[PDB]
């Protein structure tokens, strides 16, 4: 009868998640600046940088480091975008803010999320909190925020969280404009998918995603995680080679989705 | 030079602060219903209950638990006050709130930590951070709450943390009234005391709140942590027989205090 | 050359809109309890009661003097539903959370609207602002919630604001269920409609939230402004006589939507 | 018995707080930019600028215009800080937040009751609400903020709100330094100063803050109200000629007090 509670458990990922790398350059001012498994994208422009996600928490003095070496002071960073608010995309959002001039813009539910400290998850509910931050901007589908003459459009793409969003802005590549889609995760890993009290168009939302993400302008396709649009990091000049169309990228992730929903039905 | 970045480290607890204890009556109306080491004051009124500090995040279910042995449902919870909003007396907060009708009232300083989940904290930076929650009332220092006929005063005593709050109100037993007060932790583990660039006037606020914890009305006192007031919850109908007056409980906290400042100076 | 800049103006509206009524029984547990014209339905539930919206800030103490003459003690009184958040209709909940034991359930649009006090409306700027709310829950489309066996449901249809939200919820009269919809506004009083950078998609939300209220189950339509649904609460024992159904309120929003479509693109 | 409730009021102000003025040079980097009767001071620092005080809400506008007649860009706005967060002080700061990169910093009392847009105030209740706005970080009495060089130092000085704050810097004229002490409000506009239930150390508090701003560093005084201090910004070259010193104001406001609560005790 002398059992206690147990003790909070850490949100622990595989290494390669928290592994350091240098900066990768995607296009003329587009970089990959985090991990070799968790996207963080710098965009530099003549007035000012953008980063769209930070990956973990403990990720902020590294990204920092990266954006020094790419010549971005913590003044010069000015917008952080997300894919979505959970702790491995968004996490080192709050100590960023302190440490930076960057400000975020974001829609209403990955706001109210982020402000959560992503506790009471839809699925996880307390399992995955980081610290809490405010968006300062609150941003509708389909709007538009420039930097610099970059032009960030937002298309939400709700499934994986409420506020699942996918970012496109063109860059330039050997004088050619590039088309990069940011598009969000697609993956639904242990959710209950049918009659879910807290979000019962759970499936609707997913299917309306994947035709989202499948129409993306999208020359070039970034995920939150690398592997689920096929780019590898580590192999340098090779690493966006083997990178999935944004259709592909819909199509596989409709496919494991209805996998899913069927072993569900029998489970 | 293949090293990730650690892994988040949970904030873990010695096993007696996660052990469960059933409900130990302190006075008429007053009961600790959290663990052995972990102080949760419930107070039951005609007019609905309140409860002081929740411990640990993992202790929510705990709590209702003993407060429904104690014919308090979760409609009948009105008001929760907090000693101090670190993970190990406000943790489940949150998720209280969520689940009963439980309003918090709290300073301000109190309330900007709850809303930030304990981030960013003056001493321990994002090490202890917990499901963030916010305050529905903010009190100032003396202000009284009322429930039920029980009146709760406010006694800021700033230091362990800048909204650290001793509560006071006056119970039965025996047909004579016992003035209880709820002092929150003198401690300051660990913490740099001179010169604090985030908190500048840190020794003439603890020096304050010695003044003002010698002062409360004090019958009976009790501490979030019980060992600080030499509170023994697993000793049954001796767990508050050696326990320390207000006077003695300042005068060891200031002691202490003085020795950490002489190591400090020294270290 | 000497003009000071313009004083505040303060958002004044109609004195119907602002004329105290008594209780108007609309079904067993359903009350009209705002004023002429501004919608505050009260449900009594043998479990607590609900309200949905409060109408303008004045109005706190004339609902609550209304829930008293209904046996609604503050106390009773456990959940703020909303139409959306405009000063004409959350108002006076930041008030009545502070004098009631009610905890507000909102989308999350409707949340961060309701958090900035209606300030930075996409529409009016900070033209029509009020007290800021925090919500205590929040809701997903087609998201239940009960209250002493009352089932209200969520429909969300975006377009008045972007949390523009219908709550359906079946009562009784005469023995037989009556299916309520209380349905938003589908005005769009003076906004740019087309080409609108704040919201893009603003067309394409009409359109599917007059195809929303049109399919809601509904015996019984209210609206926030009774004259939209034809209600007229002066009426006495005819006041609903003249009630439109939710498919007759969609098509006549959705014509005078495209008279003003049209209008827009003359003007 | 055809009575409504009454409209809103807006909060209306002398002309001459909203007369806008060019800016008026304070020391070698401090300028008056706000209206004829309303500090608004702009600090520049080769490392971006600061803002003290916005004024009223409708200033936002004209308060960026001066600043770019200062050469101070939005982009070039760092901080903003406050003397106190009521509407005629801290009004125009949500907007100045969307428009320019500042991010606020002030203490706990000064967050929350920003974040509240000034509502729930202890005296006014919600007589002078204006937009709210987030606190980037939260500062500590004594705590220094340091932009391109000049070092602004936090003295808390509670009474005419609890978060009301004193701000100093050194800066420079004809090749000295000039202690600037930019000092709150010391007035209490129909307060009622004693037994008052939601501020119960109020007279406490303004007695210690009339110690504190006696004794602030201080070659020169400026106050929110410029006629408190005895300035004149409408005077051109002799603006400041007449100013009090900080120990004749401190004196000045504890006589006018003194005579309140002789007066508050008879009433
Ligand atoms: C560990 C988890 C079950 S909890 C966390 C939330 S969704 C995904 C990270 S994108 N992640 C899940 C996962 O990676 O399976
Ligand atoms: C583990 C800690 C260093 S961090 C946490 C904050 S203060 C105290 C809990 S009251 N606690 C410290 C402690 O118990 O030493
Ligand atoms: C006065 C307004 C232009 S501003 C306010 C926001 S939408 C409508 C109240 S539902 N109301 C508009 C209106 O009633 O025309
Ligand atoms: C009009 C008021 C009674 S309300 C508002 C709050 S304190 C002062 C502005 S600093 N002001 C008071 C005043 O100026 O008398
Ligand atoms: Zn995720
Ligand atoms: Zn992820
Ligand atoms: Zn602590
Ligand atoms: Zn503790
Ligand atoms: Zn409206
Ligand atoms: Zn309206
Ligand atoms: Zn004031
Ligand atoms: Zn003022």
């Amino acid at each position: 009868a002398e059992v206690p509670l147990p003790q909070l458990r850490a949100y622990t990922v595989d290494a390669s998640w928290l592994q350091p790398m240098a900066p990768l350059q995607i296009a003329d001012h587009t970089w990959q600046i985090g991990t070799e498994d968790l996207t963080a994208l710098l965009v530099q422009t003549p007035d000012g940088a953008v980063l769209l996600d930070g990956g973990m928490p403990q990720m902020a003095s590294h990204l920092l480091d990266n954006m020094k070496a790419r010549g971005v002071t913590p003044r010069d960073l000015r917008l952080i975008l997300l894919s979505h608010a959970h702790a491995d995309h968004a996490g080192p959002v709050a100590e960023l803010k302190r440490r930076t001039g960057a400000k975020v813009a974001a829609n209403a539910e990955s706001a109210v999320l982020l402000a959560r400290g992503g506790s009471d998850d839809l699925h996880f509910g307390d399992g995955i909190t980081y610290p809490p931050a405010n968006a300062d901007r609150i941003v509708m589908d389909g709007e538009v925020i420039t930097v610099g003459g970059i032009v960030f459009t937002a298309h939400f793409m709700a499934g994986h969280t409420p506020g699942s969003t996918a970012w496109t802005w063109t860059d330039t590549r050997n004088g050619k404009p590039v088309r990069i889609a940011y598009a969000d995760s697609l993956s639904a890993p242990g959710y209950q998918l049918q009659g879910n009290p807290r979000y019962p168009h759970l499936i609707e939302d997913y299917r309306r995603s994947f035709a989202t993400v499948r129409a993306l302008p999208c020359d070039v396709l970034l995920t939150p995680h690398p592997g689920a649009s096929n780019w590898d990091y580590a192999a340098g000049a090779r690493a966006g080679a083997k990178a999935l169309t944004c259709k592909a990228y819909a199509d596989a992730a409709e496919q494991k989705f209805d996998g899913q929903l069927a072993k569900e039905t029998a489970g």
